[PDB]
Order: structure tokens, then C-alpha cells, then sequence
DNA sequence: TAACCGCGTTC
DNA sequence: TCTGGAACGCGGTTA
């Protein structure tokens, strides 16, 4: 209909644009010989590196469905080739002996849109006897295009919903109709291009030969082709204190880089003078020679950008958040200027509002930064990312100086624009491009989708490929019920008990300051009894060798035994510690694969595993619940298109009202509004189920292990280089960052296999399997702690890792020597626990198909759960709570032996936003715990820094320049949603957002993600802090505006002193600094037996009493 | 006091 | 239409 025409027309537009960019549709010659990959060089065709793919319509050259594929050929050119393929989904039946009856129904019922029918079989993991070869019979419906596939779904849903409802009433005194035989539709929601990419085993990033028969992968060709890559960034005018408006604000410059060649177009109507060619090579490996394009006016600028793009023909354009700032600005500045960007460069927004093209992938690096970098949110800006992954500081410029510096210091502003471009091209080439394009080789998505789709969706794609290739029927996307009940109470949420976290000790621990250890002598007895087989376990399992080939096994056994035996005779010791960290490698994935954990396996073929369920429900019983429902049934409610009734509403809106009224009732009759209960649960895990899910996790884990191991290889290569070989250590350090980043980008995707069984809309949902994963790790990590606390002092614990200190005389690291001369590394702290993990947690019931033809299985033991050890570290600093007895989890600082920071967890320094005074305070303070000869001398050095920070606040800031003051006292906080979505809520961010609007206009709060830079006033006295919160920007406006809003915000019309120094609630920030000093310095010092080093910060009353 | 929320962390 | 999980710290309101 009118949908077809729009789609056929779009295909014609896209076809013309592709040809302008060098993608003419290529048809390979004919061949009547056998189609075999071995004979690839003789089958006529064209070879090309696959760079993109998109669904389209074809007109015998109604529309025909197909997928365009974009190639770069070996002769420096490009072409595209199309594959047609009939879209299809399946109809399931509830009586396989009458499948033809249903077949003859839908042939006539779907005669308007059906192209062909077929009876096919697939394996159904929910079917009885499916592990014996019994398959489910289905009707495969096929169509000419996707719109016809959707037309059939619209005709098939009435049948499915009518069968779910009961039958009509005819003769009350009384072979079923074939319409009732339709059980369900299946695989109806697979995106078409994912369907073609899976069924035809085509992947972006591989080499193919487009022949008449099909696509032949050329395994001979190895390395990727080199696409023409461009990355650009723009700079716009901006009213002071406000945001750029693509309506009124013009753009001044566009800076970009094409394969290393730098460019910068300028808008002379805004920037004052012509800019000469200049260079920005921030580090030697980032060459940046920039040729300038000075143009009269904005149109002239935009056509250079469009003409240059048209001439170099980029197949990848990279930006940094250019999907929601840059591209929409260029578009609107092209609309006002009468330029159609789509006819110019083939770029346009899509359904999600992101800007895309047919021939060119848009690589928004911010998506990679946000999803795969593993960097914190505070470190996700371009400057922080450039500092972390590129190893240099890019040029800075306060955005309020950008519009003026187009006039005053243009060249200064030309160096900032090129900086953003240099950092973006090399961020893409070094990190984003290799990662995403490699991922495309195994994921049936094009580059644009591999970069932006959620990691759970990426997992589902990987799993569907396995499911299809093993002829397993795809389950339909899971749907959660609108209401669930527990014990007669309406549930508000349910979950499983997740990871185990423990705060066990606080204070400073350093390798030069002795500690007191109490060694359980029975513990040493157990280690001595397990020592012979633990060392064998290290040889044969941990290093995949044989004790027959090690030549110092007895020496090592004796040295460890001697060290252990002395520790037993002296169980009370005051020694230097060893600050060690043990962590299970890929904990949850390895827990899953060890126990054959997968959603379809939750049902000696049965392994019972326990998990913990936690529910949150209303205190109201049924008898009450029904009462509030019938109350709302008698009420009127507004329409949404002039008044409706409860039952005339939707089910969703119904329970929305029920929940609100249920909360109110319980808050009165019960006072409590939500009750939480935990119940232990068991689940059967079949050990014989088709392991397509488990095997997918095992493969992707092994994929990550590759890069994780290379990061450890090169960490050792760098430790072997002499400090004088400067060029060698830089290459080694660059390898370390590259592989550490690659293994980290694989980490989120990996652990998303564990999270996917709880994702909304998941095809393989199982709360039980996730709950079992969490409880098992909780058992292992506590088993490990139970041993550490008997031999040393565990400090902190989270999920699968333990930080601890061990006596200096505890057996540490050893090196088996093989007859080959090669050595094997052994760390006894790790091997003692790994022998226990493999004594108590191995799955002895793991099963695999031996003979698949006769369906014979074998049973073996499996366990891939290993602690890895890092250390020994120079220092660890763990903070303590302000409340008595409580600890602080997920926060500490760790230092390497050479004095550099190893880890910094949780603290405000790294968190996004937060109070700059506390941020800057933490930066200066942690490195100071390294000073001092004794523990008491250590705390004194930190107190010196403390009292300097207390001095600036006690002096009401009089010691800082007013520029350093506006930065130290400000606190930034982001707003996830728009301010209108926070109605009925008070906070400092909301107040700042409201006042920013009453002063700079509602056009500021128009967009979510607003940063609220505020300072708290002492002005409304004894008033809630959420009200005394002023936008920092007010101290930067003209004086009348400042006083009006100030006096109003202070409730003091007698206010003429508009100096920020007088408005600040110094006592508030003095108390904030106090809580920081208490938790990092003084209160941990008390738990370590050192009197308050910072007496100006008084101890809590409970601490002063315990001191006595 | 304890429940409770928003944000951004550690797993 | 998209869309991995739970545990936790902290400032701040609220019952
Ligand atoms: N983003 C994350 C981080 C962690 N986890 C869960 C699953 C992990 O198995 C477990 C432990 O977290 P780690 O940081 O130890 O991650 P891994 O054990 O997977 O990796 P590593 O080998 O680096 O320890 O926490 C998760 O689900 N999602
Ligand atoms: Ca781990």
C-alpha cells in the first residue's frame, strides 16, 4: 500500500546515493559448474572485503525483500551486491497428526499475503524425548517481502487471541476446528537482516567472492581491508551561560581527519582572521598536519564539508557524541540554508533519531566509551578518555570563551578544534575500529548496530546463531505478568540474593609496618595434609603438565612444609605483612560452565543446586486487596483522546491505580508499606540438556582469556626491559593498554551472558539459573575467606575477590623446573585455595554426547574455577564508617611497590559529579599514607594535609584566589530525566534546575542530562539544604539579575553583599570535609590504636566512650 | 530512627 | 522500540 511505495522509493534513493559514493550494484557472471569453495579461483566472481549490509527492496532486477552488501575490492575500489531471501516464520500446532489441516486453513486464510507453505521439523528443547531425536513439526510460512510477513501476523493474531479465550455457546447439550489447532507463531520477531546474516552465514569483516551461486568466504585473505576513515567535530556559537541552538546559533569551524590528513574549515563571518596551516602532534604516534579551508560564510563552509566528503568517499565517519549534537546541528544549519543533507552526502536520521547512511558507518566513539570502555562515568568525557586510552592531555577551553575567542584569539580556538579532531580519529583507529569490526565477524550485525546495541542483545544474537545452526527452535521473547502474588500479598518485586560483600578491617596497611597475626594451628595442619596433592594440582591442572617432568618437586614441597611448620609452632606473630589480592577469573561464567548452568537445563542426569529468593510484597492480604479494587471500580477516570471507568481502562493503568491505593492502605492499617522475605530454593539442573547455551559462554570466555593473557604476557615483557630503552618500554606499555582494553571490552559482553537470563524480553529466561550462580559464588568466596582468616587477616571481600594481608613468613611464590628447562610459576596462597575449590566444588556429573547417532552419553568431572593472585602491594587504605560497628565496602586505595596508584575504588574522586573540595582533598590525601616511618608517623603526615584543608575552610576560604574558590566549593550533579519528570521530589539538583530555568529560561531544562553546578547558601537559616542551593552561573551574570535572584533565593531583601564568599554556608562545607577526614583518617586511626591525629575533627560520641 | 529515593559506583 | 544482573555508599527527605 502506501507503506510499500515509501519503501520502494527509499530503495531508489539509496541506490542512487550508493552509486555516487562508488557502490554500483554488481551482478556476477554465470557458472553452470559445481559450487565448491575449493574451486573458488575458477568460479567467476568478484572478491571484496565486507564492510556493511542493509535490508532493501528489489523490483525484478510489489517489492522483493533482500539485503545489500557493501564491499571493498582488492584493486582499491568498491561495489555492492544484493542477496534476496524470502522472510519466514513458523506456526506451531497442538496436534501434529492434523498439521495438514492447519496447512489447508492458512493457505486460504493467508491467501492475500502468503507466498509458500512447507512442513519442517526443528528440535524443541521443551519437548519430551527431544534428547532422543523426537522433533517438533511446524508449518513454515514464507513471504515475498517483510510487509507481507507483517500482514500475516495481523491476520494470525485474532486466531491466537480467540483460541486463548473460551468458545461460544450454541447447543448446551453435546474433531476440533482447525483454527483452534494453531498453538502459536514462532520466530516471527527476528529482524530481517539478522535472518539473512544467520541463515546464509555472512559476516561483516570477512572476505567473500560474490559468485552467481552465492558468497564464498576466502579464508586465504586474512587481514582487514583499509577503509577510508574520517572523524569530524564541530564548534558553534553559544549565548553566554546557555546552550547552542541550531535555530539561531551558527557553526564556526569543522575539524576532521581523513586517514591522518588534518583539515579545518572556517566560517569567516564568525572567526575574525584567516587561519594558516599548523600542526598538532600531541604525541609522536599521532601525526596531525592540518590544512585550513577558509570560507566566506556558513553555506560556503557546509558545502566544503559535503564536497570533501563526496570526494574522498568515506566508508566510515567517526564522531564523539556526534549522534545527538554534531549531526543534528549540521542538519538544521543545512535546512535553514536550503541544503538537503541527504541528497548531499546520503546521511539522515533514523527511527531512533540517530544519524546513519547506507554506504558509511557512523562510528560514534561515545557509544563505545559508554558501553565497552569499562571507564567510570566521571571519566567518560573526551578529555578523560583521551587521557586514559591515548596517553596525553588534549587542549582545553572553557565553553563560555568559545564564542568570544572566535574574535579575540581565533588561532587559540583553532588549536582546540583540531585537538578534539586529533583525539577522535585516533580514538577510533586505535580502539573502536579494531574492536567493533572484529566483533562483526562473529555477530550477525553491521558495524552501526554492533556499536550501539545493548550487550544483552549482542548475547542473544550470538545465541540465536548457535540455536539456528543446531536446528533448535527459538523460544519466543519472555513476557512478565502484570501481577504476581506471594502468600496472598501482591508482589512489588522479586529477585535473588546476589553477591556477597564484607567489610572486615579498616586502616592503613603497608609492607614496611608490622602487623599482628594469630595463625590457627589446625589450619596449618590441614594445609600440611593437603600440601602433597595441592602441589600436584598446581602442576597437572593449573599448569597442564605432569609431575613426572618437574625436577624440584621435593625441594619446593620441603621449603613450603618448613615455612608452614614454623608458622604452626609460633601461632602469635608480629611481622611485616603481604598485601595480596585473590580473585576468581571470570567468576560467574566459570561457575555456569562448571555446573552446566543454562536456562533450558533448569527442570544422575539431575544436579540439585540451591539459590535464594527474595521478594518484596505489600502487607495487605487478599481480603484487603479486593476491597481497594472494587473501590476504584466505582470511580470515574479521565479519558486519553470525555471520561472512562476502571474496567474500561487497560490492565496496565488498572494496576497502576491499584498499586498507588494499595500503598496508602497498608501505610495506615499496617504502617509498613513493603515487606521483604527470603526463602531458600532448590532447582534441578539437567546435566544432559543440549548445551548450546553453555558452549556459547565457554567459547566467548575463551575469547576473552586470549586478550587477558596477552595483557599478562606484555606486563611481563615490560618488567624485563631496561629503563633506559625508552622506545621499547613505550611500545610495551602501549601493548598493555591495548590488550587490557580489549579484554575489558569483552568482559561486559561476557558477563552479560549471565545477566541475559533476567533481561526483559529474553528468549532464554531463568531466574533460578542466575540465583544459583550467585549463591554458589557466595559459598566459594566465603570458603576462601574461612581459610584466610585462619592463616592471615582478610581486609575486604566482594563477590569473588578477597583483599588480605599475610605474614611475611607465609609460603609465597615458587618455580617448578621442568626437564625441558622451562619453569612453572606457583603461588602457594592461590594454589591452597584452588585445591580446596577443586576438592569441594567440582561438578562430577557433567555429561556430553559420546555417540550422537546412538544417543550415548559419557560422564566426567568439570571445574574451571580458579583464583588468580595479584600483589604483593605496597599499601592498602580502607576507610571506616561514621557509625559504630559498621564498615565501608567497595572503597579503598592500593599502591604498588614503586609508589604508584594501583587501585582507587568507589571514592568521590572517581565518581561523576560530587563536591570538588572532597575530590581535590582525596587526590592529595591518599598518596600521603605512603610517608612516615611508623604507623603513628604515617598518620601524622596525613594530618598535615588534613589541617591545611581544614585551614582553608576555617578561614572562610580567604586563602584562595577567587578563581580557585569557584572551583573548589562547587558541586556538579547530573539529572537523568528532565526536571518536569521529578514532580513531588526535593533535592539539590532539582532546586538548581528550577532556578537555572527561572533565570536563564525554560529552554535550558528542555533536555535531560543537565549538569547542576550549585553551591549551598547559609541564607535561608535552619532551612532544608535542598532549598538553599544556588546555580553557580548566577555569580557570573550582570549585577541586577544577581541581586534579584539572590535576595529571592536567600529570602533577604536587605541583601547588597553579593560576594559568593559571604553567601556560602561555610559551616556546611566544613562539616562535609569533616566526614571525609573522619572516615578516611581519624576513625580508621582509632581502630588501629592511634590517638586522633586531626583533633580539630572531633570523634563521634560512641568512639569517645569506647576510648575510655 | 528507619524507610526510602537518585545517582554512580564495585562486583 | 529498545532494553544484561545485584550489592552498596551517601546526601537528603520523610513517616
Ligand atoms: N559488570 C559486571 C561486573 C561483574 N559482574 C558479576 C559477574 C562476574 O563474574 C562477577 C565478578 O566480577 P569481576 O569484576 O571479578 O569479573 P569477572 O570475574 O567476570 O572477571 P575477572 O576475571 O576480571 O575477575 O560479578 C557482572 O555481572 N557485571
Ligand atoms: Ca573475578
Amino acid at each position: 500500500y502506501a507503506l510499500s511505495a515509501q519503501q520502494l522509493l527509499n530503495a531508489s534513493k539509496i541506490d542512487d546515493i550508493d552509486s555516487m559514493m562508488g557502490f554500483e550494484r554488481y551482478v556476477p557472471p554465470q557458472y553452470n559448474g559445481r559450487f565448491d569453495a575449493k574451486d573458488i579461483d575458477q568460479i567467476p566472481g568478484r572478491v571484496g572485503w565486507l564492510t556493511n549490509m542493509h535490508a532493501t527492496l528489489v523490483s525484478q532486477e510489489q517489492g522483493i525483500s533482500g539485503v545489500d552488501f557493501y564491499f571493498l575490492d582488492e584493486e582499491g575500489g568498491s561495489f555492492k551486491s544484493t542477496v534476496v531471501y524470502d522472510p519466514y516464520f513458523f506456526i506451531a500446532c497442538n496436534d501434529e497428526s492434523r498439521v495438514n489441516d492447519v496447512e489447508e486453513l492458512v493457505k486460504k486464510y493467508l491467501e492475500s499475503c502468503l507466498k509458500s507453505l512447507q512442513i519442517i521439523r526443528k528440535e524443541d528443547l521443551t519437548m519430551d524425548n527431544h534428547l532422543l531425536g523426537l522433533q517438533k513439526t511446524l508449518i513454515k510460512l514464507s513471504f515475498v517481502n517483510s510487509n507481507q510477513l507483517f500482514e500475516a501476523r495481523k491476520l494470525l493474531r485474532p486466531i491466537l487471541q480467540d483460541n486463548a479465550n473460551n468458545n461460544v455457546q450454541r447447543n448446551i447439550y453435546n474433531k476440533v476446528d482447525a483454527k483452534h489447532l494453531i498453538e502459536d507463531i514462532r520466530e516471527y520477531d527476528v529482524p530481517y537482516h539478522v535472518r539473512v546474516s544467520i541463515d546464509k552465514d555472512i559476516r561483516v569483516g570477512k572476505w567473500y567472492k560474490v559468485t552467481q551461486q552465492g558468497f564464498i568466504e576466502d579464508t586465504r585473505k586474512i587481514a582487514f581491508a583499509d577503509p577510508v576513515v574520517m572523524a569530524f567535530a564541530i564548534a558553534t556559537t553559544k549565548p553566554p551561560l546557555k546552550f547552542p541552538d541550531s535555530a539561531v546559533d551558527q557553526i564556526m569551524m569543522i575539524s576532521y581527519m581523513i586517514d591522518g590528513e588534518g583539515f579545518l574549515i572556517t566560517n569567516r563571518e564568525i572567526i575574525s582572521e584567516d587561519i594558516e596551516d599548523f600542526e598538532y602532534t600531541p604525541k609522536p604516534e599521532y601525526p596531525g598536519f592540518f590544512t585550513i579551508f577558509n570560507e566566506n560564510d556558513e553555506v560556503a563552509l557546509l558545502q566544503r564539508f559535503f564536497e570533501h566528503i563526496r570526494d574522498v568517499r568515506p566508508t566510515v565517519i567517526s564522531t564523539f557524541n556526534g549522534d545527538f549534537f554534531d549531526w543534528p546541528f549540521i542538519h538544521n544549519r543545512s535546512k535553514i540554508h536550503g541544503l538537503d543533507m541527504f541528497d548531499e552526502i546520503g546521511f539522515a536520521p533514523d527511527a531512533e533519531g540517530e544519524y546513519k547512511s547506507s554506504y558509511c558507518s557512523h562510528m560514534d566513539c561515545f557509544r563505545w566509551v559508554k558501553r565497552d570502555s569499562y571507564l567510570p562515568q566521571g571519566s567518560q568525557g573526551l578529555k578523560a578518555v583521551t587521557q586514559s586510552k591515548l596517553g596525553y592531555n588534549p587542549i582545553e577551553l572553557d565553553p563560555e570563551l568559545m564564542t568570544p575567542y572566535a574574535f579575540e584569539k581565533p588561532q587559540h580556538l583553532s588549536e582546540y578544534s583540531v585537538s578534539d579532531a586529533v583525539a577522535t580519529y585516533y580514538l577510533y583507529m586505535k580502539y573502536v575500529h579494531p574492536f567493533i569490526f572484529s566483533l562483526c565477524t562473529i555477530i550477525p550485525l553491521n558495524p552501526d548496530e554492533t556499536l550501539r546495541k545493548g550487550t544483552g542483545t549482542l548475547c542473544e544474537m550470538l545465541l540465536m546463531v548457535q540455536a539456528y545452526q543446531h536446528n533448535i527452535l527459538l523460544p519466543n521473547k519472555h513476557t512478565d505478568p502484570i501481577e504476581r502474588f506471594y502468600d496472598g500479598h501482591l508482589l512489588e518485586s522479586e529477585t535473588y540474593v546476589g553477591g556477597h560483600v564484607e567489610s572486615l578491617e579498616a586502616g592503613v596497611f603497608r609492607s614496611d609496618l608490622k602487623n599482628e597475626f594469630k595463625i590457627d594451628p589446625s589450619a596449618i595442619d590441614e594445609l600440611l595434609q593437603e600440601l602433597p596433592e595441592a602441589l600436584k594440582f598446581s602442576v597437572e591442572v593449573e599448569n597442564k603438565s605432569s609431575v613426572d617432568k618437574v625436577t624440584n618437586f621435593e625441594e619446593i614441597k620441603n621449603q613450603i612444609t618448613q615455612k608452614l611448620l614454623e608458622l604452626k609452632e609460633n601461632n602469635i606473630r608480629n611481622e611485616l605483612p603481604l598485601i595480596y589480592h585473590v580473585d576468581v577469573a571470570s567468576g560467574y561464567p566459570n561457575i555456569m560452565t562448571t555446573n552446566r548452568l543454562q536456562p533450558d537445563s533448569i527442570k544422575t542426569c539431575a544436579r540439585k543446586l540451591k539459590w535464594a529468593w527474595r521478594g518484596e510484597f505489600f502487607p495487605s492480604k487478599m481480603d484487603e486487596y479486593n476491597m481497594i479494587k472494587r473501590a476504584l471500580q466505582n470511580e470515574t477516570f479521565p479519558n486519553k483522546n470525555k471520561v472512562l471507568t476502571f474496567d474500561e481502562l487497560s490492565y496496565a493503568d488498572q494496576v497502576i491505580h491499584i498499586k498507588k491505593r494499595l500503598t496508602e492502605y497498608s501505610r495506615k492499617v499496617y504502617h509498613r508499606v513493603k515487606v521483604s522475605e527470603i526463602v531458600e530454593r532448590e532447582a534441578i539442573v539437567c546435566q544432559r540438556e543440549n548445551p548450546f547455551y553453555v558452549d556459547t559462554v565457554k567459547s566467548f570466555r575463551d575469547r576473552r582469556y586470549e586478550f587477558k593473557g596477552l595483557a599478562k604476557t606484555w606486563k611481563g615483557n615490560l618488567s624485563k626491559i631496561d629503563p633506559s630503552d625508552k622506545h621499547a618500554r613505550d611500545e610495551a606499555k602501549k601493548m598493555i593498554v591495548l590488550y587490557d582494553s580489549l579484554q575489558l571490552a569483552h568482559k561486559v559482553i561476557l558477563n552479560s551472558f549471565y545477566g541475559y537470563v533476567m533481561r526483559k524480553g529474553s528468549r532464554w529466561y531463568s531466574m533460578e539459573m542466575a540465583g544459583i550462580t550467585c549463591l554458589t559464588g557466595a559459598t566459594i568466596i566465603q570458603m576462601a575467606r574461612a581459610l584466610v582468616e585462619r592463616v592471615g587477616r582478610p581486609l575486604e571481600l566482594d563477590t569473588d575477590g578477597i583483599w588480605c594481608i599475610l605474614p611475611k613468613s607465609f609460603p609465597e611464590t615458587y618455580f617448578f623446573t621442568l626437564e625441558n628447562g622451562k619453569k612453572l610459576y606457583l603461588s602457594y596462597p592461590c594454589s591452597m585455595l584452588n585445591y580446596r575449590v577443586h576438592q569441594k566444588f567440582t561438578n562430577h556429573q557433567y555429561q556430553e554426547l559420546k555417540d550422537p547417532l546412538n544417543y550415548i552419553y559419557e560422564t566426567h568431572s568439570e571445574n574451571t574455577i580458579f583464583f588468580e593472585v595479584d600483589g604483593p602491594y605496597k599499601a592498602m587504605i580502607l576507610p571506616s564508617s561514621k557509625e559504630e560497628g559498621k564498615g565501608i565496602k567497595k572503597r579503598y586505595a592500593v599502591f604498588n611497590e614503586d609508589g604508584s596508584l594501583a587501585e582507587l575504588k568507589g571514592f568521590e574522586l572517581k565518581r561523576r559529579g560530587e563536591l570538588q573540595l572532597i575530590k581535590n582533598f582525596q587526590s592529595d590525601i591518599f598518596k600521603v599514607f605512603l610517608e612516615g616511618d611508623t604507623l603513628e608517623g604515617c598518620y601524622s603526615a596525613v594530618a598535615s594535609v588534613c589541617n591545611r584543608w581544614l585551614d582553608v575552610l576555617d578561614s572562610h576560604g580567604l586563602m584562595l584566589e577567587d578563581e580557585d574558590l569557584v572551583s573548589l566549593i562547587c558541586e556538579n550533579r547530573s539529572m537523568s530525566k528532565t526536571l518536569k519528570e521529578y514532580e513531588g521530589q526535593k533535592s539539590t539538583s532539582i532546586t538548581t534546575a528550577r532556578r537555572l530555568g527561572d533565570f536563564l529560561g525554560e529552554d535550558m531544562v528542555k533536555d535531560k542530562g543537565l549538569q547542576c553546578k550549585y553551591i549551598i547558601s547559609s541564607k535561608p537559616f535552619n532551612a532544608p539544604v535542598t532549598e538553599r542551593a544556588i546555580p553557580v552561573a548566577i555569580f557570573s551574570a550582570d549585577i541586577p539579575i544577581k541581586r534579584s535572584f539572590l535576595r529571592r533565593w536567600t529570602l533577604d531583601p536587605s541583601l547588597e553583599d553579593l560576594d559568593i564568599r559571604t553567601i556560602i554556608d561555610w559551616g556546611y562545607y566544613r562539616e562535609r570535609l569533616g566526614s571525609a577526614i573522619q572516615k578516611i583518617i581519624t576513625i580508621p586511626a582509632a581502630l588501629q590504636g592511634v590517638s586522633n591525629p586531626v583533633p580539630r575533627v572531633e570523634h563521634p560520641d560512641w568512639l569517645k566512650r569506647k576510648i575510655a
